[PDB]
């Protein structure tokens, strides 16, 4: 993903 979560805007981290 980007940091921890896999989302287009990074959500649920």
């Amino acid at each position: 993903x980007c940091d921890v979560c896999c989302n287009p805007a990074c959500a649920x981290c």
